[PDB]
């Protein structure tokens, strides 16, 4: 059974019932008073998305072109958001606990994966210190009690390829224990010169029930990359425009393959331990260690050199980097009624420490021509080396109690979390040491009536430690985020279809700014992100499964001190959709035979906060066919060919800023073999 802490309910296709994304404990999504998406383990598939952050591309909410086809962090820009972007991953439960200040952010990799969840707005309620756009919850497969066996097999055009297996089933007669242990290797060139992706992986996991009230799971997860992919950027000036004639390419590298350096390895271990005391009381304890090594050469581009004409300035940033992590969950939970009221009310307390030790280095490097580079003059000249030990520690004591009374779903919580951030610079001694205490609060109300429509109300709060620091070397404020939402599900209870609209006001606070005279920054600015979000699931008869969405999203600087106030965010599009659909023929001569695909709108953006330069809009087009062998007699194999970017348009993703432009993946063309047995 067992609701506490896990999502259940079912999957049909792409459509998942419940959830505990938002509420810690399994709860319909029709009855939660959140905006939740979730995107199953057939979804990832079929759409033959690579990374986390490429199987968001189809959900509304999210821009998935931050850095444009890099696939070396998992970048998820919710609601407009895309500062600390990379900080919004959770896995089993868990804050991911990557370090943002620095090059040590994980990347789990969809293989391990049985779901995505996706909430929506500011979520610190449960989770503490996270971003005003809301958190992604990645949940691992898990063991099964009946033998699965599955490998499989991928090539594809820029030299991908992959090879994993997943293995699974119970150990013992009475199916008490059951093992699950996968593993993967892959690579890939990419689309751009002289780059190499790389990553060989393993994850054991060991499930034991006790008796009937307790189960215990065992996880594993080492993962090494010994080659990062690419994560570069070039100027606007010969992207989005001309230079001199000319356009950079989709294929250029701005590096020096002989200083070329990404190597990345994650040690995970941790436990889930889910008790049931009565049919009253629950409690639960999820725990992860981390411990990864980063290794980082990059000679990279900045700026066109003033003295010779078609040749980009370079710098160097190198990196070795530590990082330990513990992270545990504590929670408690009590279900029963009160007359006409079903309480769930839940307790927890957690705890997160980390500790990231990193020795940087930068310079100056050669220019390089950006049509027809010349590598090999890789020398650098170095600047002052900057080693730092970066430290938090986060201990969070929350409540909530999820009340159900006749059609009414009301959800109230509260947490406290005590941070402390230290931050030792270890070149010149000194020690930056800061402490506080946030609140936090959340309050949602949603009718249920009886044909499936529900409409709600949500007021939620989130924190996070500020990036910047002040006049004195001594970080900022936390930034805050407060959300009103207001929204609409449907579900016919005959379906499997599912539709929502969720509409957004949300404000940060204390988001640093400073007049371009000064040095320091204050915590006086803030930003506002309003909108509409609209999602849909329709699932007809086992054989046609269409999703499709649509965003319109109106962030601005309301309060900055630098020249930007009233202006858009960089990489914010106002207006995204997609739309996705797949069809499988059932009987007749082509059964087994499966054909579908999508497209994927994204309108246009700011390239910097300036806003002097527009990045067009752009529509993507995917594709698959499958087919399923075992109806000519080999039952369990199976194999398929997707195309992402199927009409190879060549675009400009996004831009951080005039600077650095990012490029859009090409084609990706991929064939797969799964062999179950
Ligand atoms: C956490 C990783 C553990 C990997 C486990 C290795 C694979 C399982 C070992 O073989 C199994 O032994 C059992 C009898 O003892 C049988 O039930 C089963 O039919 C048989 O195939
Ligand atoms: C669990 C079993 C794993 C089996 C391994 C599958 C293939 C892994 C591909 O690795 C490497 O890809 C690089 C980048 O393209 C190449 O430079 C290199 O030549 C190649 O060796
Ligand atoms: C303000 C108090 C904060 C809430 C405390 C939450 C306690 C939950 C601790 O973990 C659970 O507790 C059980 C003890 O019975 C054990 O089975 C095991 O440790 C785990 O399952
Ligand atoms: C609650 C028990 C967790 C302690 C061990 C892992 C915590 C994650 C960061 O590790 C660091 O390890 C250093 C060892 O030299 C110490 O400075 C200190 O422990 C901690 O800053
Ligand atoms: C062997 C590793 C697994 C150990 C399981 C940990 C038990 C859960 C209680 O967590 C504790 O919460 C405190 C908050 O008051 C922290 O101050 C303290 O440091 C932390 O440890
Ligand atoms: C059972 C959970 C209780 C909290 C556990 C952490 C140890 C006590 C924290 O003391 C300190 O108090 C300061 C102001 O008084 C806070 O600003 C700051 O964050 C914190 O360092
Ligand atoms: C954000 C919206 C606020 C909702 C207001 C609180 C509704 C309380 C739940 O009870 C409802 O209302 C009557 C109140 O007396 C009851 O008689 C009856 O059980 C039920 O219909
Ligand atoms: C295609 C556009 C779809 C619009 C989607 C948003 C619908 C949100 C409804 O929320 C409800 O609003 C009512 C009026 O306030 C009240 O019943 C209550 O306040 C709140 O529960
Ligand atoms: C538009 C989507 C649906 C939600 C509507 C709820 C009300 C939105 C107004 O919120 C408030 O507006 C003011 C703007 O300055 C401030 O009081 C504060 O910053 C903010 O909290
Ligand atoms: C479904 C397709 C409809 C496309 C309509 C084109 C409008 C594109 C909107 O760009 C936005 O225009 C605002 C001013 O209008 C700027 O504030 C905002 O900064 C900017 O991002
Ligand atoms: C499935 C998503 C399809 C939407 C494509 C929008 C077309 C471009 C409109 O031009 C904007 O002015
Ligand atoms: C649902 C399946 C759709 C199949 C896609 C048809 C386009 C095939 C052509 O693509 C190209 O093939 C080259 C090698 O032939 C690659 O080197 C190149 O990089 C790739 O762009
Ligand atoms: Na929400
Ligand atoms: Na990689």
């Amino acid at each position: 059974v067992f609701a506490l802490g896990n999502n259940l309910g079912s999957t049909d296709g792409y459509l998942a019932t419940h959830s505990q994304i938002a509420t810690k404990t399994s709860k319909p999504l029709l009855e939660t008073s959140q905006t939740v998406s979730v995107i199953t383990r057939e979804q990832i598939d079929d759409t033959a998305s690579k990374t986390v952050q490429q199987a968001m591309r189809y959900t509304p909410g999210i821009f998935t072109g931050q850095v444009g086809a890099s696939n070396r962090y998992d970048y998820v820009v919710m609601r407009g958001f895309a500062d600390n972007s990379v900080d919004n991953i959770y896995l089993d439960g868990l804050k991911a606990m990557g370090d943002s200040g620095t090059f040590s952010s994980m990347q789990v990799d969809p293989y391990f994966l049985e779901r995505i969840d996706v909430l929506k707005g500011p979520s610190s309620v449960l989770y503490g210190r996270s971003l005003p756009g809301g958190l992604v919850a990645l949940t691992s497969k898990k063991p099964l009690y009946e033998d699965y066996r599955q490998i499989t097999g991928s090539i594809g055009n820029m030299g991908q390829k992959e090879m994993g297996f997943d293995f699974s089933g119970p150990l013992d007669e009475e199916k008490r224990i059951a093992y699950r242990l996968i593993g993967l290797g892959k690579g890939s060139d990419t689309q751009f010169d002289h780059v190499k992706e790389e990553r060989y992986a393993i994850a054991p996991t060991l499930a034991i029930d006790f008796s009937d009230d307790t189960t215990l799971t065992l996880q594993g997860y080492l993962q090494h990359d010994p080659n990062g992919g690419y994560h570069g950027g070039v100027p606007a000036d010969g992207t989005l425009s001309h230079h001199n004639g000319r356009h950079i390419s989709r294929e250029f590298f701005d590096g020096e393959p002989s200083k070329d350096d990404f190597d990345r390895t994650q040690r995970m271990f941790g436990y889930q331990l889910e008790h049931r005391i009565d049919d009253v009381w629950s409690a639960r304890q999820n725990f992860r260690y981390l411990d990864s090594d980063v290794d980082l050469s990059q000679v990279y581009a900045y700026g066109w050199s003033a003295s010779e004409p078609n040749k980009l300035n370079r710098y160097f940033s190198g990196a070795r980097e530590h990082l330990q992590a513990y992270i545990v969950d504590n929670m408690l939970q009590a279900e029963f009624a009160t007359g006409a009221a079903r309480h769930t009310l839940l307790t927890g307390l957690d705890y997160q420490r980390r500790r990231t030790v990193v020795d940087w280095r930068s310079g100056s490097a050669s220019a390089l021509d950006a049509f027809n580079p010349v590598y090999g003059d890789d020398a650098i000249s170095y600047f002052p080396d900057d080693n730092h030990t970066r430290r938090l520690e986060q201990t969070g004591v929350y409540l909530q109690d999820l009340i159900d009374i006749d059609q009414w779903r009301f959800s109230l919580g509260l947490r406290q979390d005590w941070v402390s951030v230290t931050d030792k610079n270890r070149s010149t001694g000194s020690k930056a040491d800061d402490d506080w205490e946030k609140f936090t609060g959340r309050i949602g109300a949603l009718y249920l009536f009886d044909n499936g429509l529900a409409p709600y109300v949500s007021y939620s709060e989130s924190f996070n430690p500020n990036a910047y620091s002040d006049a004195s070397g001594t970080p900022l404020a936390p930034t805050e985020g407060k959300q009103w939402e207001l929204g609409l599900k449907f579900q016919a209870p005959g379906s499997n279809s599912f539709y929502t609209a969720s509409l957004f006001h949300i404000t940060q606070e204390n988001v640093a700014s400073k007049e371009p005279q000064d040095n320091f920054y204050t915590s006086v600015g803030e930003v506002r992100s309003q909108g509409l979000e609209l999602e849909a699931h329709t699932q007809l008869s086992d054989n046609l499964k269409l999703l499709g969405s649509y965003t319109y999203t109106d962030i601005t600087y309301t309060k900055s001190l630098d020249g930007n106030q009233g202006h858009t965010p960089n990489q914010a599009p106002k207006h995204m959709a997609s739309l996705w659909a797949d069809y499988a023929f059932d009987a007749g001569p082509l059964s087994g035979l499966s054909i579908g695909g999508g497209a994927r709108y994204v309108g246009e953006t700011w390239a910097d906060k300036e806003n002097t330069l527009r990045v067009p809009d752009y529509t993507l087009v995917d594709a698959r066919i499958g087919y399923d062998l075992g109806k000519l007699g080999l039952k369990g194999l199976d194999v398929s060919l997707n195309a992402n970017n199927l009409l190879d348009k060549d675009y400009v993703a996004s831009c951080y800023s005039l600077d650095f432009c990012y490029f859009g993946e090409k084609r990706n063309v991929t064939a797969t073999v799964n062999y179950q047995f």
